[PDB]
């Protein structure tokens, strides 16, 4: 898939408010995932014990996390879509040590979809939601192709 420029700047406006906070916005994207998905806690061994929202937000180390999970999701946004050196890395460690289905990662993308929304309406109206979600399917659809190659899943 390729996304027109038109598309990618409404992507990238509004990911230029979000690295207005970063730590923020990847502590509620982390959370809002867990909690909708709890499952998904599982696959962290240093949060699984976590037991309730409050105990979320106020573990440091998870926040520490969230501003490493949204740092590098940025720097592959901002690639527009020529992002197969980022893409490599981190296939590899999702697919081979942590083993995180496809299905997770469409999770993760409607945690992502639901904070903009909640935290910039103005700027993620509906256009911009679409180019938003045009640009999460077409990283899911790359990394689906490098699990493959790495023997994952598919
Ligand atoms: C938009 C997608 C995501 C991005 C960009 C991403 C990014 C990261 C980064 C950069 C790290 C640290 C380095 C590494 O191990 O490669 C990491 C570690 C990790 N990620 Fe993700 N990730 C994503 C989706 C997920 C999902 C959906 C899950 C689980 C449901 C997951 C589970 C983990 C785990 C288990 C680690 C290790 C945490 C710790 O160090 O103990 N990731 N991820």
């Amino acid at each position: 898939m390729v996304l027109s420029e038109g598309e990618w700047q409404l992507v990238l406006h509004v990911w230029a408010k979000v690295e207005a906070d970063v730590a923020g916005h990847g502590q509620d994207i982390l959370i809002r995932l867990f909690k909708s998905h709890p499952e998904t806690l599982e696959k962290f061994d240093r949060f699984k014990h976590l037991k309730t929202e409050a105990e979320m937000k106020a573990s440091e180390d998870l926040k520490k996390h969230g501003v490493t999970f949204l740092t590098a999701l940025g720097a592959i946004l901002k690639k527009k879509g020529h992002h197969e050196a980022e893409l490599k890395p981190l296939a590899q460690s999702h697919a081979t040590k942590h083993k995180i289905p496809i299905k997770y990662l469409e999770f993760i993308s409607e945690a992502i979809i639901h904070v903009l929304h909640s935290r910039h309406p103005g700027n993620f109206g509906a256009d911009a939601q679409g180019a938003m979600n045009k640009a999460l399917e077409l990283f899911r659809k790359d990394i689906a192709a490098k699990y493959k190659e790495l023997g994952y899943q598919g």
